[PDB]
């Protein structure tokens, strides 16, 4: 079975910063257990920053630290296998809670369901708007900008989107689908939301349908029930682990 489960999502979730924050932290794990918490922090800091330098990427409107985006980003993707960095921060929030107790979430904490389905949903908003982009071949002409970290998100996708067969097979991925695709991305990797990110696009293409599409997205949940809840949560995890292959190779 792939991880990380629900459970373990939780207790990372709600207090792998609280346990980072106490002096003694490393103090009940081991080498291996310390270099497995060192990576995942890595990557946090290489996707989303820092509290106080956030970077400009999926996830934004969450009001999320970067811990808690990096672990319901892996919860999405689901493929955690035998080298997990999971049970290495569950053992973490172990420790913590053996010191200084169990910690219930408060009233103005975020909600973890809420911060699964806003990830889940910002992945098949970018999704669906580069499928509803390659349904037209010609759109109004606009060349990729010189120096936009979305470009390669946008391409990356779109050549994803052309591979799960999506988009009807035969079609072509012009430089106006990658451009008009990642001016969706600049709106969404800010705060302005789904749909202000699909309507500025709108505006943009003339795509009318692209609008109702990313509302039906909201129309959605990650823990929808048979072929159809399952079907969405595999273009989620296909999304969100293809912006994660392209950010990780442009950071080293
Ligand atoms: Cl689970
Ligand atoms: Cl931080
Ligand atoms: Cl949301
Ligand atoms: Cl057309
Ligand atoms: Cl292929
Ligand atoms: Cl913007």
């Amino acid at each position: 079975p792939p991880g990380p489960t629900l459970r373990e999502l939780w207790w990372v979730f709600y207090a792998a910063d609280r346990a980072l924050e106490e002096p003694r932290a490393d103090s009940g794990l081991t080498r291996e257990e310390v270099r497995a918490v060192r990576g995942f922090r890595e990557q946090a800091w290489k996707l989303f920053g820092s509290a106080g330098a956030p970077r400009a990427f999926i996830g934004a409107a969450l009001g999320l630290s970067p811990l808690q985006k990096l672990a319901v980003y892996y919860y999405i993707i689901h493929r955690e296998r035998r080298l997990s960095p999971f049970p290495a921060l569950v053992r973490l929030v172990g420790r913590y809670t053996q010191r200084h107790g169990l910690y219930v979430p408060r009233p103005d904490d975020p909600v973890l369901a809420d911060a699964i389905n806003g990830l889940f949903r910002d992945a098949l908003a970018a999704g669906t708007t580069a499928e509803q982009l390659l349904m037209f071949d010609l759109l109004p002409p606009k060349d990729v900008p010189v120096g936009s970290d979305v470009q390669a998100d946008s391409t990356a996708l779109l050549r994803f989107i052309e591979s799960q067969r999506l988009a009807v097979p035969g079609g072509v991925i012009s430089p106006e689908h990658v451009a008009y695709l990642g001016a969706f991305l600049s709106v969404l990797y800010a705060g302005r939301g789904r749909m202000s990110a699909a309507t500025h696009t709108a505006r943009l293409t003339g795509v009318t349908s692209l609008v109702l599409a990313v509302g039906d997205v909201d129309r959605l949940s990650a823990f929808d029930r048979g072929a159809a809840g399952a079907a969405s949560r595999t273009r989620a995890a296909g999304y969100l682990d293809v912006l994660l292959t392209v950010r990780l190779a442009r950071s080293q």
